[PDB]
């Protein structure tokens, strides 16, 4: 299905040989300093080493103003807390590593400290500036369906015009057809009954011709669906990622990575990927 | 979708609003008892009560004679430890019970003692009388694909051919349209690709016009793909449930009860059932 694999500096991931697992790391800032400590950057570590360990093919590495906390924070101070983090990370776990931020001066720093992938919420529609990094480093950025407001006219047909918009952005600064991944942005400006209607309609998508991933790690709309806290999501968050991968999608972004590597190869050898 | 419901004597189950949960309850045999011993059955009765508590919509009793371990047993010895499981779980537990068993006497006392419902993995074949007793009480018959070799031709279409020599010895005893339901006999009679190759083209199955239940629960298949033992296969599993559903199945018989149930809610509020 793809002539081509995703090429990540040192790392190269096939995209026809099995779902691809992308771990997710939140920043866990410390009291008493602006980043960069010990105690945060060694839990980041262990973390990233505990998912690797459990099936992790990409990290993915988020600071403070990206979700699911989206705190107020200047690009300096965001710079201080995700480079060192970064820098520690792609040095001692051998994966390749995501950022997750849709600033694009964010973004041009963390590559320098060691990412490969730009997974960006905004799509390059908050800081169009972020596709011209990653036109220049030659990485992969993964635009993610997202909007100011929730008129749908038709929910899935204006889903993929969002989408067709934010590949026009970057097409447009020089970013390659193999370096653009598309997320469906469950959880981001939808109804709980819209995100279970983009479920449903999840493999129209594959007409754009681009690689999909699915973020659907313990959303609100599967406590919406169970009536269950964010921490007894995992079946719900399992559901979603089966459906996902039998609609085609090529990576799936959980926190639970044990769980989920386990679901995802179950699935692979079913639907014979 | 059906324009019935399953018509359970005391029960009516809708097939139409959420697949149905079937949770598996095995006989644990008293060393000293050949039946009806209170700690045999006390621990039947309890396990049937969290199952009920976690979402099972039907209980499902098996003596010694039936999966996993198919001990050589006579009739009478059989029946010694299967009525009163049956008269206890039935009087305790407000749900639907399903006799596992091939034999038409085993069935027959099973039924006179409070079950519901004839659940056979040899589909009438093993013992054609089978079929005049779920006639003769109005019962739903569960008819399993099985099979003595495991010479296919073509796997899909012999499965159906066999499936249909079932409904065919079914109908011709005077069993209903409504009173039948297939199970593809997941881990039957078929290699470990053979199993893979049935979940990936479970739908086929819908042809005939009956409701599908599924049965995956901690199957060596899974141990397979997923190189685990049989009390580590939770995910596995749950991949199968997830695909049975969205192939189109009305029940699932599962040993997981709690993370099954959530996993199929799930599910059925995606594909809008």
């Amino acid at each position: 299905k793809w002539d081509y694999d995703l090429r990540c500096g040192e790392y190269t991931l096939n995209l026809n040989e099995k779902t691809l697992i992308m771990g997710i790391l939140n920043v866990t800032p410390d009291s008493f300093s602006d980043g960069g400590s010990y105690n945060e950057v060694d839990a980041a570590v262990r973390h990233a080493k505990e998912m690797r360990d459990e099936g992790a093919h990409i990290i993915d590495i988020g600071g403070e103003s990206t979700r699911p906390g989206f705190a107020k924070v200047s690009v300096e101070e965001e710079i201080k807390r995700v480079v060192p983090m970064i820098q520690a990370v792609s040095k001692e776990v051998k994966l390749p590593i995501s950022i997750d931020t849709y600033k694009a001066e964010v973004a041009k720093q963390a590559i320098e400290a060691g990412a490969h992938i730009i997974n960006d919420i905004w799509g390059a529609k908050a800081e169009p500036k972020i596709a011209e990094v990653a036109a220049h480093y030659d990485v992969p950025i993964i635009l993610m369906h997202n909007r100011d407001n929730m008129n749908y006219r038709n929910l899935m047909a204006d889903m993929i015009a969002d989408l067709y918009d934010s590949i026009k952005i970057a097409k447009d600064a020089g970013v390659r057809d193999e370096n653009i991944i598309l997320d469906p942005g469950i959880g981001f400006a939808k109804t709980p009954e819209q995100n279970l209607e983009a479920m449903r309609n999840l493999e129209q998508l594959n007409v754009l011709g681009y690689p999909v991933l699915l973020g659907t790690s313990r959303k609100s709309f599967i406590g919406h669906v169970l009536d269950l806290p964010v921490e007894e999501r995992l079946e719900g968050t399992g559901a979603t990622v089966c459906l996902g991968i039998e609609k085609g999608c090529e990576f799936v972004r959980v926190h639970d990575v044990k769980e989920m590597s386990r679901m995802a190869k179950m699935m692979d050898a079913m639907i014979g990927k």
